[PDB]
């Protein structure tokens, strides 16, 4: 696994995000489940902990946007870029955005938004892209009870601890 060299973790074992707004192509219970999810494969194999907040500033602040967004890192339309989220830190850090241009899904069509948001919300963690073809911080989108691979456990818990 690797990770950033910067920032490299949250000071703080709870931490909370929030779903700024939603993709089309998915109810909203499809959606918070998703991340749900996807935060639920961290906080697992470690002692972190996520809370939904509805609405003001959380640590890590979702949302579906295209092209230019208000970053500066504008999205590609289909394909191509899925998403991005931001190492740990204030602000924009841990925060991750879904191209809205893709499709999003529960199943194999398109991009499963779970798989991806919980590639993300790795980032929004601290790691950044393993080498293993096999971890689920590949940077490359693989469709599979899910399983955390080796590595990526490895990764977290370096960072956080079991
Ligand atoms: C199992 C599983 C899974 C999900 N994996 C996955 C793979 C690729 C992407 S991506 O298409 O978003 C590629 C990307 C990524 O991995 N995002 O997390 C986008 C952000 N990025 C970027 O802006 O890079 C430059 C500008 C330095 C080229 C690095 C590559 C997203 C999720
Ligand atoms: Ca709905
Ligand atoms: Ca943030
Ligand atoms: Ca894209
Ligand atoms: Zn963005
Ligand atoms: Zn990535």
């Amino acid at each position: 696994y690797n990770v950033f060299p910067r920032t490299l973790k949250w000071s703080k074992m709870n931490l909370t995000y929030r779903i700024v707004n939603y993709t089309p192509d998915m109810t909203h219970s499809e959606v918070e489940k998703a991340f749900k999810k996807a935060f639920k494969v961290w906080s697992d194999v470690t002692p972190l902990n996520f809370t939904r907040l509805h609405d003001g500033i959380a640590d890590i602040m979702i949302s579906f946007g295209i092209k230019e967004h208000g970053d500066f890192y504008p999205f590609d339309g289909p394909s191509g870029l899925l998403a991005h989220a931001f190492p740990p830190g204030p602000n924009y850090g841990g925060d991750a955005h879904f191209d809205d241009d893709e499709t999003w899904t529960s199943s194999s069509k398109g991009y499963n938004l779970f798989l991806v948001a919980a590639h993300e919300f790795g980032h929004s963690l601290g790691l950044d892209h393993s080498k293993d073809p096999g971890a689920l911080m590949f940077p490359i989108y693989t469709y599979t009870h899910f399983m955390l691979p080796d590595d990526d456990v490895q990764g977290i818990q370096s960072l956080y601890g079991p």
